[PDB]
């Protein structure tokens, strides 16, 4: 991604987030102060990346994030106090998102973007490569299990684990499903 929508009601966090992003080569293409505007802007203008607070006026960050996630249009990072992180973990049934605990610096933000992007690539790949929804729902579960095994048994980060699956499937000229099934067979 390069083009970012930010949604944050606290002016200082918003300004600091914007500056962080600019310094690391992003362009800020939209700024919202509430969840309703965040949804409207994202759906109208299709940014590359959305970063939104979990708590926001009008439409809560989580509800907005779920809606945007459901449309499969962009990776989403949801900013949260440590104690509120479970709100995001619950919401991932809707699609690809990652939380980022506040307060945060760029060294925290960059890995959170990497994670949100990886998850978005996974949902995008599942939507495209798996024919039917009933298959897709179970293929998502399978790929998540295979990722887990690569993380725990081979020490990979979550994004590197999914990248491994995609690169294996591409190079071996097969599917994510088959690669994931073989990971389960081997490491499970």
């Amino acid at each position: 991604p390069r083009r970012v929508l930010i949604a944050e009601d606290e002016a200082l966090i918003r300004m600091d987030l914007a500056e962080m992003l600019r310094e690391e080569g992003y362009e800020i293409v939209g700024e919202a102060g509430d969840g309703q505007e965040a949804v409207e802007l994202a759906e109208l203008h299709k940014p590359d990346l959305v970063i939104m607070d979990v708590k926001m006026p009008r439409r809560d960050g989580i509800d907005a994030a779920s809606e945007i996630a459901s449309k499969r249009i962009a990776p989403i990072v949801v900013l949260t106090a440590f104690s509120q992180r479970d709100l995001v973990e619950r919401a991932r049934d809707a699609g690809a998102m990652a939380y980022l605990v506040k307060p945060f610096s760029i060294s925290d933000l960059i890995p959170a973007i990497e994670l949100a992007v990886s998850r978005f690539r996974e949902i995008t790949a599942l939507e495209g490569e798996v024919a039917t929804l009933s298959e897709r729902l179970e293929t998502r579960k399978l790929v998540e299990r295979a990722k887990g095994l690569l993380q725990t048994k081979h020490g990979m980060t979550e994004p590197d684990a999914f990248k491994w699956i995609q690169r294996a499937a591409m190079d071996r000229r097969t599917t994510m499903k088959r690669v994931a099934e073989v990971v389960l067979e081997t490491l499970g």
